[PDB]
């Protein structure tokens, strides 16, 4: 039983929902933390979807080393000054120190454009379009919370280089547009698709773009995913040229993009949907849907011709049949780990030809009857994706409004609200924003669809260049 | 391709995984970067070997990649000789860590505190944990391209049972798929058995192996492991349950872990590759079937209609699940295409040319046998899955038979050492004793014309040990012994 609340005390629900939901075990490493497998599959189900989808663009797998060399880390700004304190460094094989250590990597850009490099020496060459799965290391300066900002953790990162810039442009925003797929349709999370601004993009590209979800129970936004337009600053700093194919002896360098996803995504997925009973998952990343409990062997018998009918369906099921557990128990449990639908078989139903099922969005029971099984259960699960995806939007309208001058931009966002307002886009104004509503509130993202027409002639909160979204974030 | 496999091992192989595009060098020494080419061979193996352990009720996880300082040397987990291999993370940015912290080189003292944590009661067992993961071993051996590398790809499963039964039961379905993998996916014959003291795992009961043979250097390798623990390792992480029915009796779990790695890649490019490069098997090739258009005098209609001709190709092939591309590159010619994917080591190139189109025929080329075979247009889809299967079958008794003819037995040392210099693994009755190991590795290394090592004790020897048969030392023997020269 979950007895914390998330209203209460946000940092201690959380933890007995991850840990009571078997999410995540605790290591003695600060920021590390053990993926059990009901938090894994759910990284499976969007490795699934993802990968697929890349596939279709064209984009191959690769796995490329994880040791990263002091100087092709330091040969250019892959990073710009500032994050060189969160790479950890290798320094000995036992006893014996290295004769120059070696990083652990943050990010592959220094380890795979070597080999770009190598591999371009004609317009021929080019796209070069590859994505690997694997592990990264940052050691993050902020507080370490599971699946938000840990010290190691999961992603895809994908690096492609083409001949010209429209290539890669159309790329940059189509696998944004796979992000947000991903929180949208998988998810059933809302999210907000922009352009980071001159502080907030990397130093290393000449745009990043990035979809922003919004977590209520905070306040705050949170970044979901990261999608680059390196332009040339990486094919310069590491000579991926090819030659002209019109004129002798000249030289283009490649544009390049790069993109990541993280496990980020469970924990954004948790901090929307949970609830005070606990995990709640949406059924298109369920590993199990529907829960068979039963209230022997007519009984039974009765459970395992409900999941066998169910798997003919292509509905994930699992008949918990242990009878070392009383079915209150196995209420309690299922629901902490957030299956979709609970299916209740007793005594009295298997004689109606009837069962009951709870959907744990809501918590109506239905009873429904046997012969309706299949049909109506899918209804069901498709009804709870729906109401999980609308019930998380119109929290999210209600918490991203509008607002033109600071005093007004600071109420809103002290009553736990972002707000999308008028702004210059320099720094030096960014920074003040930042401790005037200092708890300082970042940019999130120039949308692309904001929620009003900049007004002709609007000045920033300099005149305006673009509605921002602003907020306070993880 | 300019070297020969038989003539310089090393630098054919150095030859054969670069050009067919499967690795690149790092500047990190002993690792290699796993082009797609390569990484699609893992991605076949996982594929299969992930399905097969989850009808098996195995799970899939992740555990960190970091070992505290305190976790990895708090129980004996491994024997001091290990400690070399581990690397250590001493400082992020320019700030010393408090402590140092280990890169996983197994992940044993990771995994095995939290089993403890989840193990209350008989109910919280089993518990059948599999995570695949990178792993880092600063190897003092000679480090090669996937057979020994700094850093690796791997699975390692890790389960822990109530009963000895249930455990023992798993550890020899787990080394059945890993043959599989070796002969059904790769066509590469392995021996099934088990380690001897010297050679086995310290930390468990038992070490059981598969081992494959590499002809061209005529060197074996292991290719797989299977440990049972028996209890060891839960009564040094408290492991323990009370049944309610044996009142004041500690309840140990009795566990297995098992690992299988990207060593499997280089195996298979050893064993099946020749002298016009990388020769896939069927059955992990990411493309079966290479088309390329012949003989593009055409007008631009015509030679629309000849990648049209191809393109039906692969919309049949695809739709009877042969994986095929279509090399459709106008920059490249068709002879520098049959070299290209040859090196690469397709299983099968299809060529169409316009005087097939009107024949209503096309060429198939067998990788590995170079045989030309035209095959009617209709016939398609049977022909060419019918070669498919027939190249993996070849593939397969070749190394077979490879096997048979370099692993004989021996029962004296001394025809024991002269089989041994023929470049074959050799069979032996053997006491078993680590002193007596040791002697064979130093008498085979100074009496020769590189020491010989155990390899395993076949589950299934050639010949019967004879009553009262002795030991090549004297004790007498307690088994035939697997021995060679290895990787
Ligand atoms: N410590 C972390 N734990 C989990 N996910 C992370 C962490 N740091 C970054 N991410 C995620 O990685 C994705 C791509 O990595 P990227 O380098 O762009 O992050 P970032 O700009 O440093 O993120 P942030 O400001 O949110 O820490 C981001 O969309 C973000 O969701
Ligand atoms: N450096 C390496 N690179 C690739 N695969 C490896 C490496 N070291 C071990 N393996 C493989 O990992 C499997 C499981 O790991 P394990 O620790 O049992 O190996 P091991 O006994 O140390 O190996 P070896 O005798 O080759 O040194 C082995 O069966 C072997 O095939
Ligand atoms: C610590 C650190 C360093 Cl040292 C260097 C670059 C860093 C970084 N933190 C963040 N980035 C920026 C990136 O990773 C760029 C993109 N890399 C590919 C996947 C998507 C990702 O956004
Ligand atoms: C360098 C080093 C250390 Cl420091 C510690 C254990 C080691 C090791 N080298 C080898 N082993 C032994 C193992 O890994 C045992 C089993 N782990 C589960 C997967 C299969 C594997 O056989
Ligand atoms: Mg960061
Ligand atoms: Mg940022
Ligand atoms: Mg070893
Ligand atoms: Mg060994
Ligand atoms: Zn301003
Ligand atoms: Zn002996």
């Amino acid at each position: 039983g979950l007895e914390a609340k998330k209203e209460e005390n946000l940092a201690d629900w959380y933890s007995q929902v991850i840990t009571k939901s078997e999410m995540i075990e605790y290591h003695d490493i600060s920021g590390c933390y053990i993926l059990r497998p009901w938090a894994y599959a759910i990284w499976e189900a969007i490795k699934d979807f993802f990968d697929a989808e890349i596939k279709k663009l064209g984009v191959e797998n690769c796995y490329f080393p994880m040791f990263v060399s002091q100087s092709a880390l330091e040969k250019e700004k892959t990073h710009v000054a500032d994050f060189a304190p969160e790479v950890a460094w290798v320094t000995r094989s036992g006893k014996t120190e290295l004769a120059e250590p070696i990083a652990i990597r943050p990010t592959s850009e220094t380890v795979m454009y070597p080999a770009y490099a190598k591999w371009v020496q004609s317009h021929r060459d080019l796209p070069i379009k590859l994505n690997q799965w694997c592990n990264v290391v940052r050691w993050e300066f902020k507080h370490p919370q599971p699946f938000l900002r840990t010290r190691e953790f999961l992603w895809q990162e994908g690096h492609s280089a083409f001949a010209t810039m429209e290539e890669a442009a159309e790329e940059v925003l189509q696998i944004l547009d796979l992000y947000a797929q991903v929180y949208e349709e998988l998810l059933a999370i809302p999210v907000v698709k922009g352009r980071k601004t001159e502080k907030e993009k990397f130093a290393g590209g000449d745009y990043t773009t990035t979809i922003e979800a919004f977590i209520s129970a905070s306040g705050r936004a949170i970044q979901g995913g990261t999608s680059h337009h390196l332009g040339q600053n990486f094919s310069k700093m590491f000579e991926i040229v090819f030659e002209d194919p019109k004129i002798p002896g000249e030289k283009q360098f490649a544009y390049q993009n790069s993109w990541g996803l993280t496990t980020r995504t469970i924990g954004v997925m948790t901090m929307v949907h949970g609830d005070n009973m606990g995990l709640v998952l949406p059924p298109r990343v369920a590993c199990v849907q529907v829960v068979i409990i039963p209230c022997k062997e007519a009984l039974i018998a009765k459970c395992n011709d409900y999941r066998r009918r169910l798997l003919s369906v292509n509905i994930r099921v699992r008949a918990d049949l242990r009878d070392n557990y009383s079915p209150g128990w196995k209420f309690n449990h299922w629901e902490l780990k957030g299956v979709p639908i609970r299916l209740e078989v007793g005594p009295r139903d298997m004689k109606s030809c009837q069962f009951v099922a709870v959907r744990r969005d809501t918590g109506e029971k239905l009873t429904v009857a046997e012969n309706e099984a299949e049909t109506k259960l899918q209804a069901i699960l498709e009804d709870i994706q729906v109401t999980l995806f609308t019930r998380a939007s119109e929290d999210l309208k209600t918490h991203m409004v509008v607002a033109n001058t600071m005093e007004d931009f600071q109420k809103i966002l002290d009553s736990g609200k972002i707000v999308q307002i008028p702004f210059c886009g320099e720094i030096d104004c960014e920074d003040w924003i930042k401790k005037t509503t200092a708890m300082g509130a970042k940019s999130l993202c120039i949308p692309f669809k904001p929620l009003c027409e900049l007004q002709p002639g609007a000045k920033c909160v300099n005149p305006a260049k673009y509605y921002t979204l602003f907020g306070r974030s993880y």
